[PDB]
């Protein structure tokens, strides 16, 4: 007896069986209903494209783990990983260094014959790039390949040509401007060991290699590494996973490492290799124009009449604001959980998101009585409408998103080194502890303090998180769905009173629930069991280790 468990590109978390008349990871053409479909054999009844498995051993292992960790259909996951042409069932064929810099290269090179996750931490253009290129030389010397990941926007032809000139070997670049013939042919070149280096973005993570020797991720902290639609994987984590299974080094490069990364360094997980005028304006009691203080505008014009350009920064868009007093600096805090109230002016109430408390919007401040209470964290209201006739550190410090401070610290540290340049911050709380750490001690000091505060609040990366989203035209009832799913999560063996669930709370826009637990592995099992059984079902998607925004 022999029968093949085949995975199909469908949103259902299961394998379909078929018969074998006279291996796993090969593509097959199978009947599916009355039509025909391409599938991939997950393991070995109507009967049934490849000679050899289309995924390498370690890439196959990686995808199998990832599907189960992100709780996404094995079918999608596998077909998402393939070149478009292979999805459709077509054939698999196509007719200088200083002291610090040197030390880094050496350190990595001395452990290059096994797994080792290095954080290359250095201020902007201290030449982290130079380390990448030298480490790659040593790996390419040995005749092993390399994967270089950049953010989506980081594949500039300047960067590309600088690589191409450095290496007398073939470099294969997966930019978004390639067609399907080209993408496939490049995928083959990597698989066959013709391509010494592969440079791409997030999806370049799944490209196969004859002998992969090292992985480089530049701008490790960047958002583009987290896929926001469909299969919500994080390319950085999976790269580190892939490096672990293949037993090769990985280099994570950032001038402003994510706190996740720094935590991993403080613990044994990663090892750090390191490389070596502002005005703070108090908005309190000021007359503002378009949220701008006189002192800023005074400084703006003196830069505009000198014929220079002026950049203003705001807090993305659609994010729900907080409420504070423009005169006295009181902020709307939830009295039960010490957390900032999110303002819902459109529904005429104040709402907590860490717990779920309602409260009316007061038209006067309860701490000093001022009528001047303002919303903070708005720049989608066309600042140009107020600027043509003629920021928001608060938005980052008093957000309902617990990550906002970290995002700001990264921005500020980036733009602090981008003549004599002038940086101006506007805030209602110039003397905020965390802000002060950032401004006077630097990013890593901010991070160390921010990270200890995350432990206090039991937030990531001290805990793991899992979001579950629901969208229903009804606006109501869909939250009942999540309430059903909430209770189904309660009793599942593994509550340990540590599992902490936020009951259905409206998104920062759409409903969702949040799951929290110190153990990553325990929270994966809890989701695995409670998801196994479900019935009704209303949109609904599953986001492990979410970036929220
Ligand atoms: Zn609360
Ligand atoms: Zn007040």
């Amino acid at each position: 007896m022999s029968v093949a468990h085949v995975a199909l590109p469908v949103p259902l978390p299961r394998t379909f069986d078929y018969l074998l008349p006279e291996k796993a990871g090969c593509r097959v053409r199978v009947p599916f209903g009355k039509q025909e479909r391409i599938g991939i054999v997950a393991a070995v009844l109507k009967p049934v494209l490849d000679d050899e498995p289309v995924f390498s051993t370690t890439v196959w292992r990686l995808l199998m783990w990832a599907a189960e960790y992100y709780h996404h259909p094995i079918g999608d996951v596998l077909f998402h990983a393939l070149p478009v042409m292979l999805r459709q069932g077509k054939p698999a064929s196509a007719t200088r260094l200083n002291t610090e810099q040197a030390t880094a290269v050496g350190a990595i090179h001395s452990a290059a014959d096994r797994f080792s996750a290095w954080l290359l931490a250095g201020i902007t253009g201290s030449g982290k790039t130079e380390v990448y290129l030298s480490v790659l030389e040593n790996v390419l010397a040995q005749g092993r390949q390399a994967l270089v990941m950049v953010p989506e926007i980081g594949l500039t032809p300047q960067t590309i040509a600088r690589f191409r000139q450095r290496f007398n070997a073939p470099v294969e670049v997966l930019h978004s401007g390639l067609n399907d013939s080209e993408r496939l042919s490049a995928w083959l070149k990597a698989k066959n060991g013709e391509a010494a280096i592969v440079i791409g973005t997030r999806s370049s993570l799944f490209t196969p290699f004859k002998d992969l020797g090292v992985i480089v991720i530049d701008e490790e902290h960047d958002s583009s590494y987290k896929q926001q639609e469909g299969w919500r994987y994080h390319a950085r984590d999976l790269a580190v996973w892939r490096a672990h299974s293949e037993q090769i080094p990985i280099i994570l490069g950032s001038a402003t490492p994510a706190l996740e990364t720094l935590h991993n360094v403080r613990q044994g997980k990663y090892r750090q290799l390191t490389l070596s005028q502002q005005h703070v304006l108090d908005l309190k009691g000021q007359p503002l124009q378009a949220g701008l203080s006189p002192a800023l505008i005074s400084r703006m014009r003196q830069h505009l009449q000198a014929d220079n350009q002026v950049i203003l920064f705001l807090n993305r868009r659609g994010f729900a604001p907080a409420l504070l007093c423009h005169d006295c600096g009181w902020i709307a805090e939830c009295p039960r959980c010490d957390s900032y109230y999110t303002l819902h002016q459109a529904q005429h109430h104040l709402r907590c998101h860490h717990c779920d408390s309602q409260r009316p919007i007061p038209r006067q401040c309860p701490s000093c009585g001022s009528t001047h209470l303002v919303p903070v964290g708005i720049g989608t209201e066309q600042l140009e409408q107020a600027l043509a006739p003629l920021l928001d550190v608060d938005g980052a410090l008093f957000s309902a998103d617990f990550r906002s401070a970290e995002r700001f610290a990264q921005l500020y540290t980036q733009v602090s080194g981008r003549k004599q340049g002038e940086v101006i911050l506007q805030t209602h709380h110039p003397e905020h502890p965390l802000l002060q750490t950032l401004l006077y001690k630097g990013y890593d000091a901010f991070a160390e303090q921010a990270l200890a505060e995350r432990q206090t609040m039991q937030l990531p990366p001290w805990t793991s998180h899992v979001l579950i989203r629901a969208e229903d035209h009804n606006n109501q009832q869909a939250p009942l769905f999540l309430q059903q799913l909430r209770n189904l999560l309660q009793a599942s063996p593994l509550a340990d009173e540590k599992l902490w669930v936020l009951g259905p709370v409206p998104a920062l826009a759409r409903w969702q629930i949040l799951l929290q637990h110190p153990s990553r592995v325990r929270l994966q099992h809890i989701v695995s069991g409670t998801l196994a059984l479900i019935n009704t079902l209303v949109k609904w998607v599953l986001d492990v280790d979410p970036i929220e925004g």
